[PDB]
């Protein structure tokens, strides 16, 4: 069922007036269209932002509106990158929400930034590789994302390429999206106990998901890291061990488990022998060490990549290379 008239206005809680143009792809399936600031012109293929629209019963819309809103205002984000003096922050900015009536059903409405491509459709046409210096440049961005959202009572639980998209105007700034089935693992401070939580029903996606995931208990910071972790092998050398053994979580499991207790042999499994980036096992060895509650030391593991670049004769210059 068509949510909108193409060149509507629609009117958000803060009154604010936006106006719906053409459908746009932004990594995932969810009804998005393009959308502007009303005017009288119509909605043009550059437009700055776009509308999520989904059923008002809808779940994750609701889950991703509410971290919207609690994480993502555009003046608390400005105020974290000048305090701790970044270039960018990649989560992206929230500008208005609502409820729209059609036809008798109702609608929930959110006004997001648009993004240009996803990483996923550059990594498939780099032949499933990024090169080192990319993924290090890459990985400290998305550390700087998780550091903002775990400090603000959230984990992702679902990073991966088809979910980190570029800035429109800036293919060397990546943010991190999709917060549909994102966990406030720490509300009002209080941290979720080693547990399922019956409130969710998502264990990621299977081959790139933490060990605590598959062990049925919610999502929490180490998760995160760890998840970041499989993806940097991924696009590092096209593969992960377990690949092959998708429709089996057990396996998968079983396999990220092993790995985790002999990081040496992941190593020796999904690089060139004695050929292995050593800031990727210091990586995952920093992680293992965090127990489920505890506060990751962002800072060290930043450090760690950064050695990385240091050691290709490389710096932080946030270039991503792509």
């Amino acid at each position: 069922a068509e949510q909108f008239a193409v060149g509507e206005i629609i009117t958000d809680m803060a009154a604010a007036a936006w106006k719906v143009g053409l459908p746009i792809g932004q990594g995932g399936f969810g009804c998005i269209y393009l959308a502007d600031m009303n005017s009288s012109e119509s909605v043009g293929s550059d437009a700055p932002c776009v509308v999520k629209v989904e059923p008002s019963d809808n779940g994750p819309l609701f889950t991703e509106l509410k971290f919207y809103q609690r994480a993502a205002k555009p003046e608390q984000i400005q105020k974290w990158i000048r305090t701790r003096k970044l270039k960018y922050l990649g989560v992206p900015k929230y500008w208005g929400s609502g409820l729209h009536d059609k036809n008798g059903k109702s609608y929930r409405f959110m006004i997001m930034d648009r993004f240009g491509s996803d990483l996923q459709k550059i990594y498939e046409a780099n032949a499933k590789r990024f090169s080192r210096k990319t993924v290090l440049q890459l990985s400290l961005r998305i550390l700087d994302i998780l550091e903002y959202i775990h400090e603000h009572e959230y984990v992702h639980g679902d990073i991966k390429a088809s979910n980190l998209l570029l800035n429109y105007k800036n293919p060397d700034q990546v943010y991190l999206v999709d917060y549909g089935l994102a966990y406030r693992y720490c509300p009002e401070g209080v941290h979720k106990a080693y547990a399922a939580d019956p409130k969710r029903c998502h264990d990621g996606t299977i081959e790139f998901t933490s060990i605590d995931a598959h062990n049925g208990v919610a999502p929490s910071r180490r998760g995160d890291l760890e998840i970041l972790g499989y993806c940097m092998i991924q696009w590092l050398t096209g593969h992960l061990p377990w690949e092959d053994n998708l429709k089996d979580p057990k396996y998968v499991r079983d396999s990220k488990i092993r790995y985790r207790e002999n990081i040496a042999s992941l190593m020796d499994k999904c690089f060139p022998a004695a050929n292995a980036p050593g800031e990727i096992a210091k990586y995952m060895e920093t992680v293992k060490l965090l127990d489920y509650t505890e506060k990751p030391l962002y800072e060290n593991l930043r450090d760690i990549l950064l050695q990385g670049l240091k050691a290709i004769g490389s710096k932080d210059d946030g270039k991503l290379d792509l």
